């Protein structure tokens, strides 16, 4: 039932790596 998503304080990002207040979906484990 739960979306299972995530959010970053710097930016809204359902899934990915959040760095420097920026979510990047690439070149990240």
């Amino acid at each position: 039932g739960a979306m299972g998503n995530v959010n970053c304080g710097g930016v809204p990002c359902k899934f990915g790596c959040c760095r420097e207040d920026r979510c990047r979906e690439i070149d990240c484990d």
